[PDB]
């Protein structure tokens, strides 16, 4: 009827290939993108079966048998559609089958040609300005908007207010449900955000747990209000996955701006050193930058942690534990990998959690001191140990560095002292960043990887997501090993995303000629989807706990 | 009827939202995906007007006017889908008109979730393997496939061949033609070298106007008669761009590896030394490595090179000349900008074109020496110009560097001393380099950039073509300015992608805080459709020609 003129003018303002057929293969319908991607039209190809006018095989018998029982609606699935003259289209294929009630009387696929993909540009411009998950605007578009709001001739009559929240909890919910749960709630604090700002205001994902927000020509009072608000608010949220709750709190930086006077990097720097403030004072509440208030907390919180930190290493308080790093590959011989891990006690002798200690050292400069006093223990001990004849060999001693070690250009020769000192093979060392400490100095990260492969040591790249970015950076950094984030780990087993992402840095892992290695592995189902998978190396609780390393 | 059925579970298969609606704006249909993006079902949604249901409006009156008249289902629009309760969905649009035969019934909205494309693991994983463009193998999927082939236990009982094939006029259709026209050469190129070839072959695209091959378990004289066979299919090729036809020819490079003793970057190495000598011999021929064929005929080459630059140097046979950047914006008073043009004349006084030296001064590391005689003389011409007091003063002098100087440790001195001795403001020089010398050596280039802008000088970033991998790069690149790839610009006002390509290029570069040049403006009607975009500076015929320069 009327319908058919309705369906097919909708078909036609689909960009993707929409092909219908029988349980025989016999071709009903074509949209134009089909056609085109067929080089046959509906008049010329209706009744005929699929496979004598085209094909659809895998990267060089049937696959309707596959669509009716196997394979469906679900992931997207990589073919080439054969044109048995014109060569090759490359797509990715989604089919489902066709019902009339109870009766499976056809098939329809859908075919996105992978080839168009770089002629989208709104959809690029899109993602140059915006965050992929929350659909936010990202960084670099924040702080081009508040340079404009900081520069602009028109439109600034007031003070401007800028806001940095970080989400006090994502780390817990990422690490103990997985990466689809952090995600999950990054997007609900994103929808509550939206709906206590105004248009006018920017509200953007800064990174990780870290949202950023411009209040544009807003007076003092009003701004310190909507902070208060804004934090009562994810208070007030009630955040669960699988039946299971999270108390959400933010932790603000507020800055006052004035358009003229404040300078960009100035204005970043103050919400960041506020943000910090409010943590470093409980976690749940609003700071407000003030010049003498908060660089007096700065200069005092510095004070404290030059002591604490130094003290803790005069009074050897600091330690070493090692987790074991095992092959997930066939008649394995490589000897003992570890990663190292430190732990810090207290003056009672009571363990510290690392986001007592580690935040405030990064913050304050104190992480050069601490790498090069995990690195000398760490010889110090594979010294020890190795008196013992019947001891264990260490292949690997996996050892994390900060960016502030990767941008100190005197570690070359602490660690060339190190290494006559005490005569560890450079080899059995395999130096880790992550990927953000590497992204954050990429330069300067470059140059510290090739001089330490050059040394002969090793290099793994931690905390690992898959992404064009992350692609395009693993080609410039020159790691033996690519670390996958545990959060896509932990609930790969239920999340067929997570598990799609373990297989992808995988498999992109490999083409770039690195070993991979999944860690939080907390069971042994995990690790065998993991050598289904094809990765390497497994850690996690599966595989062995942190043990005792240093004495 | 039954068409309903099929109709839906279709629509169904769709993962973006599809909305059907009337002339006012009633709901007559609404697929799951749509449903799910408007927060509203079909059977409480049917009938109602869409405005009354949620919003769709610009980033922070009615939309179906501007379908039935302006806008329809050419390019994606960037729109917010407002939930008018939880908030909204970042979306890209497409719209089209409903006909009953020649009355408009209604509208057809296609919706895409901009959120959801970091869902797309198929994609994203193609899309590290494989060249956006031709859909073929990349460069990293490519080297991938080489060292499993010279590295593998299994099936490597014969000899491998490597092939490059250079697409000769590839630059020239490119720039005379545009970017959509090199394009299309490039995909006929693929559609023709995959007919050729068969299943068990890597076919790839490595860059630019290169195509790499990879003939595994290939007896070394079928392998010279495959490249061959290749190269005159390539010649009997009859590409056209608008009537205007092309004659096409590729350079081939082929080398026969042994899997156990050749190594990847040997390989590479060989079929490049190859495929540049065929070049050297004539262009439209093949060139087989041997060990001694090969490395005398280079070793020839480079001594003849070194002779032949010198020499030109020392009978004062290069020359500059220098082209106008104008500002496009309004009330502009920052005096006359410049790009210098190396110019070289053979012993008759002839000019020489650049493809005759540059390809041949780059591939013997001869390109430090050219740099540096370049910047001393503008800075030499920049002093005897001044000598005038009515000379139109100069504010930027744009000058192109080489890979080689990037990465020459020596140049900041040689550009120190420089500066002592002419006493030109480091303010005024602008250093350029191409996007495609600046990635090939990431980290060289970042220090480069950084240093030069400590001493004053101004940089750009060159022959710059927007997409994800170059905004990443962009992001590291601290370049003053971005000159768009010409090519761009020479059809923008004919190819509805290239004008996009502009646009994106412009808004981004502005987003990332950089100053935008176009080149190639022959014509006022581009210049006035760049200035109608917001691109900063124009750079090409219609604003001037190159002039001589130096004396």
């Amino acid at each position: 009827d009327a319908e058919r003129e309705r369906a097919q003018i909708t078909l036609a303002s689909i960009g993707d290939g929409v092909i219908t057929a029988d349980t025989q293969g016999g071709i009903s319908y074509l949209n134009p993108a089909a056609e085109q991607m067929t080089n046959w039209t509906l008049d010329k190809a209706r009744g005929l079966p699929l496979a004598s006018l085209f094909r659809i095989v895998d990267e060089s018998l049937l696959i309707e048998q596959i669509l009716s029982g196997e394979i469906d609606g679900g992931r997207e699935h990589s073919k080439l559609v054969l044109r048995h003259d014109g060569s090759s289209v490359p797509v990715t294929l989604v089919g489902a089958p066709i019902h009339r009630g109870a009766e499976i009387t056809g098939v329809v696929l859908v075919l996105h040609d992978m080839t168009r993909e770089r002629q989208y540009m709104a959809r690029l411009s899109w993602q140059a300005t915006h965050d992929a998950l929350t659909g936010l605007t990202n960084r670099r578009e924040f702080e081009y908007r508040l340079q404009i709001a900081l520069e602009r001739l028109e439109r600034n009559s007031g003070r401007h207010a800028l806001m940095f929240l970080d989400l006090d909890q994502f780390k817990l919910v990422n690490d103990t449900c997985g990466h689809a749960a952090g995600d999950e709630l990054l997007r609900q604090v994103c929808t509550l955000l939206q709906q206590g700002l105004r248009e006018g205001d920017t509200l953007a994902r800064l990174g990780g747990d870290e949202f950023g927000i411009l209040l544009e020509n807003c007076p003092a009072e009003k701004a310190v209000e909507i902070a208060d608000h804004l934090r009562k608010t994810i208070q007030d949220l009630h955040f669960t996955w699988s039946g299971q709750p999270f108390n959400c709190t933010v932790s603000v930086g507020l800055v006052h701006l004035l358009p003229g006077i404040s300078t960009l990097e100035e204005a970043l720097r103050s919400a960041d050193m506020a943000c910090y403030m409010a943590k470093e004072k409980g976690r749940n509440r609003v700071q407000v930058f003030h010049q003498d208030d908060v660089e007096l907390s700065m200069r005092f919180g510095e004070m404290t942690w030059v002591q604490r930190i130094h003290l803790a290493l005069e009074e050897d308080r600091f330690s070493l534990y090692a987790q074991p790093i095992v092959p997930l590959g066939e008649g394995a011989e490589e000897g003992l990998h570890v990663e190292l891990l430190l732990r810090l006690r207290d003056e009672g002798g009571r363990l510290v959690p690392p986001l007592s200690f580690i935040p405030a050292a990064e913050r304050y400069g104190l992480m050069t001191l601490i790498d090069r006093w995990v690195v000398e223990n760490a010889f110090r001990t594979l010294v020890e140990r190795a008196q013992d004849p019947r001891a264990e060999p260490i292949g690997t001693c996996a050892i994390n560095l900060s960016g502030a070690t990767i941008g100190d250009e005197s570690f070359l020769q602490f660690l060339t002292e190190l290494f006559a000192r005490y005569r560890i093979p450079p080899q059995t060392i395999c130096f880790e960043v992550t990927e953000t400490v590497a992204v954050a100095n990429l330069a300067s990260a470059i140059r510290f990887i090739n001089e330490l492969k050059d040394t002969g040591c090793r290099f793994s790249l931690d905390d690992f997501c898959a992404g064009m970015s992350s692609f395009i950076y693993l080609k410039h950094l020159p790691v033996d090993y690519l670390k996958i984030d545990g959060s896509f780990v932990k609930d790969m087993l239920e999340d067929p995303i997570d598990r799609a992402m373990v297989q992808v840095i995988n498999h992109i892992g490999h083409v770039m000629g690195k070993r991979t290695i999944a860690e939080f592995v907390e069971t042994v189902e995990v690790m065998e989807a993991l050598r289904e998978i094809g990765i390497d190396y497994a850690q996690g609780l599966a595989i062995g706990a942190p043990l005792p390393f240093s004495r």
